[PDB]
């Protein structure tokens, strides 16, 4: 009744009016916005219809999602970080534990072998220091800031931290690890927390935006 390609246009679609929606709002931090739900719109066209999805070993893998997840989280990240006030050091370290987070994700996902887990662990200890910056350093950081730039930092920031711990557990409950859930149940998961990630993180940015 549901199958892959209707999960994935209902992304596509969910990313799109997100994108058109920010861009309007912005006739740094729109531009932000359009592309993070921008790319991921891109990704799940291309995934809606059938292109990326690769096999390996006995479980299918969807390449577009984690060049979506490369691009995009950093952009997530940098929003973060300009709300706290980072200098373009602090930007450096963050950016950089992410991007292993996602490339580990990804590499683990592309290889048949045990060693995935090994990839995937890897990804888990550079998100545990990612969380620690989140709340911590850059907490410090938002605190200098106005009453109301903290309050919004702390409420994306909080959004971030929750949903962002919730995927390593279905990535690894799905089919790129103990194959439990089924591919159907996995990808629609994660399509929900895709949309929350950007599209909701984005609205509650221009909610406070119009508060001013
Ligand atoms: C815009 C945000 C700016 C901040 C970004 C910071 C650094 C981002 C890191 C980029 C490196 C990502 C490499 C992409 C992998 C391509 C493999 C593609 O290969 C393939 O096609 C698959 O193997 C197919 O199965
Ligand atoms: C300065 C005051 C601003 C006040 C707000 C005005 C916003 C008007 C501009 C853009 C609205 C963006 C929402 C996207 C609606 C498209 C739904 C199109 O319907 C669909 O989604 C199709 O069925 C499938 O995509
Ligand atoms: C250390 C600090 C250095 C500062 C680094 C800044 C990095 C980020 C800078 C600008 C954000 C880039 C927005 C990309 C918009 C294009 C996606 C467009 O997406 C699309 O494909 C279409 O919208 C589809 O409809
Ligand atoms: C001031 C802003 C500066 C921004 C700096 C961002 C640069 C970060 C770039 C690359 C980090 C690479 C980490 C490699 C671990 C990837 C595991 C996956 O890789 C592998 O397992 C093997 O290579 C595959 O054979
Ligand atoms: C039967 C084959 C699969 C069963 C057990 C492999 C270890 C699963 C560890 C899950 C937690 C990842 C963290 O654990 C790890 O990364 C391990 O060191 C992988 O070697
Ligand atoms: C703060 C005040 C307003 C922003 C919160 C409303 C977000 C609505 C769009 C959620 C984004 O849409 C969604 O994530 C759907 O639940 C997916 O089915
Ligand atoms: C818009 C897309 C978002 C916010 C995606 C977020 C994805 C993650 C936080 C994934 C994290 C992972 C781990 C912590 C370990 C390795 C496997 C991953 C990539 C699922
Ligand atoms: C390429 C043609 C295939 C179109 O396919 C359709 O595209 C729509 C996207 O707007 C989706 O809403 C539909 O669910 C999908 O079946
Ligand atoms: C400052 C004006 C609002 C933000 C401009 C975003 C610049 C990135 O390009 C954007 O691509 C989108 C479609 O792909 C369009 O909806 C935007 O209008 C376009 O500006
Ligand atoms: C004058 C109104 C400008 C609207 C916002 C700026 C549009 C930025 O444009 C974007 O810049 C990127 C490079 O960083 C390119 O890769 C994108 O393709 C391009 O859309
Ligand atoms: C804004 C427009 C961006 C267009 C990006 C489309 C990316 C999908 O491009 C795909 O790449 C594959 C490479 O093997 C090909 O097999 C597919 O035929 C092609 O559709
Ligand atoms: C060669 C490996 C498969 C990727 C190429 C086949 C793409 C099949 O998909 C087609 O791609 C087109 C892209 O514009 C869409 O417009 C069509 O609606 C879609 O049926
Ligand atoms: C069959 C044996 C494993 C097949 C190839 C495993 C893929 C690991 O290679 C991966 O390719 C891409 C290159 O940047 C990225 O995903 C990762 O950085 C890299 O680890
Ligand atoms: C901009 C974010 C979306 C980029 C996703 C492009 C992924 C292309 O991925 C490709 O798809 C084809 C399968 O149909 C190829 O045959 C595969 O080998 C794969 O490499
Ligand atoms: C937002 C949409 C919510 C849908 C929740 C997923 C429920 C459908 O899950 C079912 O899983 C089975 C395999 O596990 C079937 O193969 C699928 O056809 C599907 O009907
Ligand atoms: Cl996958």
């Amino acid at each position: 009744m549901v199958g892959l390609t209707t999960l994935f246009w209902l992304g596509a679609i969910g990313m799109l009016v997100g994108t058109l929606a920010f861009a309007w709002a912005g006739r740094r931090y729109y531009v932000t916005l359009v592309g993070i739900s921008g790319i991921a719109a891109v990704a799940y066209v291309v995934m809606a219809l059938g292109v990326g999805w690769v096999p390996v070993a006995e479980r299918t893998v969807f390449a577009p999602r984690y060049i979506d997840w490369i691009l995009t989280t950093p952009l997530i990240v940098y929003f973060l970080g300009l709300l706290a006030g980072l200098d373009s050091r602090e930007f450096g370290i963050v950016i950089t534990l992410n991007t292993v987070v996602m490339l580990a994700g990804f590499a683990g996902a592309m290889v048949p072998g045990i060693e995935r887990y090994a990839l995937f662990g890897m990804g888990a200890v550079a998100f545990l220091g990612l969380v620690y910056y989140l709340v911590g350093p850059m907490t410090e950081s938002a605190s200098q800031r106005s009453s109301g730039i903290k309050s919004l930092y702390v409420r994306l920031r909080n959004l971030t931290v929750i949903l962002w711990a919730i995927y390593p557990f279905i990535w690894l409950l799905g089919p790129p690890g103990v194959a439990l859930l089924t591919p159907t149940v996995d990808v629609a998961l994660i399509v929900y927390l895709d949309l929350v990630t950007k599209v909701g993180f984005g609205f509650i940015a221009l909610d406070a935006a119009a508060t001013l």
